[PDB]
């Protein structure tokens, strides 16, 4: 009675096989790539199979990425009884011995072109993934990437398929499954889709009816009862105060915080990033950005007039992200804006690059200020115009130098970086190309390297846009949310001679919220 | 139902003796008071939804100020001031404390079960002078649960072994008293003139016993089969507590000594072998020991009076050795005092050293072996007493580096001899409960959950986290536990940090 599988040995049967399907689900290993495990070095003792490494529970927790590398080669070093020196060779050698599957990536490739839905479903840890990224160039083939250390879940475990398929909203009717492990095709088979075993000279198929039912969520009734709990929060602060207050101090926890409150930025800041603020709050907090005192001819001062100290000169970012937010509603048309980043386009340094302030007096350069100036100019137009090409490189060399590491002149928190960033690279893709890679990869390295709700949610947020699921910074998130609902109060930028920081627990709800709906 | 109301002493003192277990929880029963810039009323701040946070340990003081900061509109400031107040105008119940005392007198069981966050707990367990006379004390910041859930009900009854029969709780509050009722315990009302009492039957019979059984079981399996395979217990090398990059060295008995003495489960035949490697060890000359094997041992590398003292301390403890035989020893140890009168790490006078955890074992022997009231410990003992009451410990001692390798190891000396070191009882107690959840370190976890609860205290906070660095084999991380200083090298084992945290989830079930 067990299911005879079809076999498969010609091209035009994988072909007419493959394109029954809406959605194609891809496993790493074997199917699009392959490497040499064994590898002898001039340490005897020990093992020599790095299969023995890959086979021990150890492994498992590696590739759900409770422990990195470091951790997994020393416990390794004591189970397998192999000079750690000796396992971290093994390991180096294996990953530099790496190479496609021919084959297979280029029908991962004509998938893509007749556009099928194409996941890439991967027990791998976030160090291995993230020089996987780098090295090879079939990951934008894929329309979702789901690998066991950024979910905390690994297969052949069903949670794994479950998130899967709840994630993805996958119909599994019109879902197969390439893997060689038959463990994990039985498995995604009980969830009712079908399977292509990868063989060394042919393919098993199973066509799967399935059309049962799926079980219980691995936390959905919690995850709605936070969402909401926040948004009602949120909505009932913007509501009251929809100048978005801030609190002000010398800590990046804002612990002794003062309300401040008297700054426009970060009503900026917020109608910009959480896309499901209720209509009166987007009406209510855009009359405050246009009847904001600050408002000199379509230029915008960070300050409230009274609260304006002597001789503060309006600066770029708040008027980038505003004219770019009052463009995107129509509020504004470019022919207005047009002359004002012509402006910017004036306001470059000795090196070219354009600077924070409107004032020849206050020469500041600030990554992030660049790219949301960027970002305006390739809004309205003016992505083409020459005199930003120091400004973008500048961007770019902040990137590939890992400078972004140590902040920008006023945001402190390297992620804020990737995460703008990430609008402009996502956002003008034919214009950023090359920022897109290495961009992915330091997101994927940094998943899951703080703890500040904020900084989690950005991450979400940007790798979720570029393709990546980033389920383990999501769950820690929802840990760190207060009883009423609000997330704590985080210095988003700083007033850098002083170091005073700057931030509300509105910032980090409204951030929160977003990564919580971009995963859902 | 409805109470009966009770207002003679002599009726709630025959309530009470009917009961074996009585739980009190702090708020009026033993602690009450007795008498510019938006809100002068703390009631908003306990009202709050964060202050559940707060009271959950999920959240600590400062946090909390901030967020109450903003959501009620009130300057940080303030919010501390009038907290502070509030606890400092804290008074006790005198004629409740003196029940306690007397309940404790008469030998009941009595439970301190209260909503109280982590550093306000910390503050009255320092101001207040009652905690002695309870057996166990349930702080919901260090549960992280919190009353009136049942959860808190189920954790305090099965953590306890409490029988819900003959237990009654004293508390102020109706919704707590209601829940605890439902678990078939008698509840007792406190108001200002009289006690309402309800008599519940009990007697009928937490919430992570299976995943808490799995992982003990795994824990069980993996360091029995590495103990079985290495009784002599092996150790690894490196320039960091976590032994990252560390090398087999494996020629050291103390880490062997150390598992006999710490984890109380192992089974009879990794006892027997391992106290053989103990007996066998090249190292031992005329029931002193040397740390390391022959094979290791450096060139005119002494006798060291720490592994001597745990174990001559532990052949005692096990019947392999008499008082007698260890008791010349013992005198050595007492002849190895430097001009301060402290008693030294090595044997040999070149060598000259003190470490305060050293001293802590070598006090222990000489109380186990009736040394206790020895003259010549006097400056010893004193020099422990100031390295906790200074603080010093903070700063590691020569070959620990942990501060809660301190506190720990002095928690088995204070807790095994309490008539002779009742002045560290207190200080040792209170630094601890300022250090839960202080360090990531499982092995640090598991030190602060022993000492704590040795000295009546659970700490939750501490234990679950410890259940999430359990690895997939069962096994913890390794950990480095002690170095030589000069070289600044760390020796550890996984089997090490499996022993302390198996030993955690031991006294903790
Ligand atoms: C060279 C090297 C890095 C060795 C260590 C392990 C490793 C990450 C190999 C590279 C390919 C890969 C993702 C294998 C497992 O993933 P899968 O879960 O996609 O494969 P499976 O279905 O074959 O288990
Ligand atoms: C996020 C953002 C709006 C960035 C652009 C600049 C800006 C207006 C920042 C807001 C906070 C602030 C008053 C900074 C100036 O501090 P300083 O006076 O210590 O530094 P400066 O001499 O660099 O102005
Ligand atoms: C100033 C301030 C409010 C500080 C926070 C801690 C606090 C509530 C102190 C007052 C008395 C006390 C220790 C109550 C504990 O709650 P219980 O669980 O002992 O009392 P209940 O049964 O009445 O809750
Ligand atoms: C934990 C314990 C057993 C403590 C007592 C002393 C002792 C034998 C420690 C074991 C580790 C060791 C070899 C230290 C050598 O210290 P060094 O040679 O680096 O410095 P020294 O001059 O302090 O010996
Ligand atoms: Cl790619
Ligand atoms: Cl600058
Ligand atoms: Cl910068
Ligand atoms: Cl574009
Ligand atoms: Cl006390
Ligand atoms: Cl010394
Ligand atoms: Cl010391
Ligand atoms: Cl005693």
């Amino acid at each position: 009675s067990h299911l005879t599988p079809e076999l498969i040995t010609s091209l035009q049967e994988l072909s007419q096989i493959l394109d029954r399907y809406d959605t194609i689900v891809f496993d790493l290993g074997d199917v699009l790539l392959h490497w040499d495990s064994v590898h002898f070095t001039s340490e005897t003792k020990g093992i020599d199979d790095v299969r023995k490494m890959v086979k021990h529970p150890v492994w498992q927790d590696l590739e759900k990425g409770l422990i990195n590398q470091e951790f997994a080669l020393t416990a390794l070093s004591c189970e397998l009884e192999t000079p750690c020196s000796k396992l971290k060779e093994m390991l180096e050698l294996s990953i530099a011995s790496l190479q496609v599957n021919p084959l297979m990536v280029e029908v991962l490739r004509v998938l893509h072109k007749k556009d099928k839905q194409i996941y890439c479903l991967s027990n791998v840890d976030l160090e291995s993934f993230s020089y996987l990224y780098k090295q090879f160039d079939f990951w934008k083939y894929f329309d979702g990437i789901y690998v066991s250390a950024l979910l905390q879940l690994r297969k052949p475990n069903p949670d794994i398929f479950q998130y899967l398929i709840s994630s993805a909203s996958i119909n599994t009717k019109s879902t197969i499954f390439i893997d060689d492990k038959s463990e994990n095709l039985q498995e995604a088979a009980n969830f009712g889709i079908s399977t292509l075993k990868y063989n060394k000279d042919n393919f098993e198929y199973t066509a799967i009816e399935g059309g049962w039912p799926i079980p219980l969520q691995n936390m959905t009734p919690e995850i709605h009862k936070k969402r909401t709990l926040g948004e009602d929060y949120l909505n009932l602060r913007l509501r009251k105060f929809p100048f978005c207050k801030s609190f002000v101090s010398n800590n990046v926890e804002l612990i002794g915080g003062e309300d401040f409150s008297k700054e426009i930025f970060s009503t900026a800041v917020i109608l910009h990033s959480y896309t499901s603020l209720p209509d009166d709050i987007i009406a209510s907090m855009c009359h405050e950005i246009l009847n904001h005192d600050g408002q000199n001819k379509l230029r915008w001062c960070f300050y409230k007039n009274e609260a304006r100290p002597d001789n503060f000169p309006d600066d770029l970012n708040t008027t980038s992200m505003v004219l770019s937010f009052l463009l995107n509603h129509n509020k504004l048309t470019i022919e207005k804006i047009i002359p004002v980043a012509e402006q910017m386009i004036a306001n470059r340094n000795e090196e070219g690059i354009i600077q924070v302030y409107f004032d020849d007096n206050r020469p500041r350069i600030d990554a992030i200020v660049a790219i949301n100036v960027l970002y305006l100019m390739h809004q309205i137009g003016y992505g083409e115009r020459k005199e930003l090409k120091e400004t973008e490189a500048f961007v770019f060399d902040f990137l590939i130098s890992k400078e972004y590491l140590k902040g920008t002149r006023y945001y402190p928190a390297p992620d804020v970086f990737l995460f703008f960033l990430s609008r402009l690279v996502v956002d003008f893709p034919d214009q950023f190309e090359k920022f897109h890679k290495p961009l992915t990869e330091m997101l994927i390295t940094r998943v899951n390297c703080s703890t500040f709700p904020l900084e989690r949610a950005l991450r979400i947020i940007a790798l979720k846009k570029l393709g990546i699921v980033n389920r383990v910074d999501f769950l820690k998130l929802l840990d760190t949310q207060l009883a009423d609902g609000g997330w704590p109060v985080y210095g988003l930028f700083i007033a850098p001679r002083s170091n005073t920081y700057f931030g509300s627990r509105e910032l980090s709800t409204a951030f929160a919220l977003e990564a919580l709906h971009i995963l859902s």
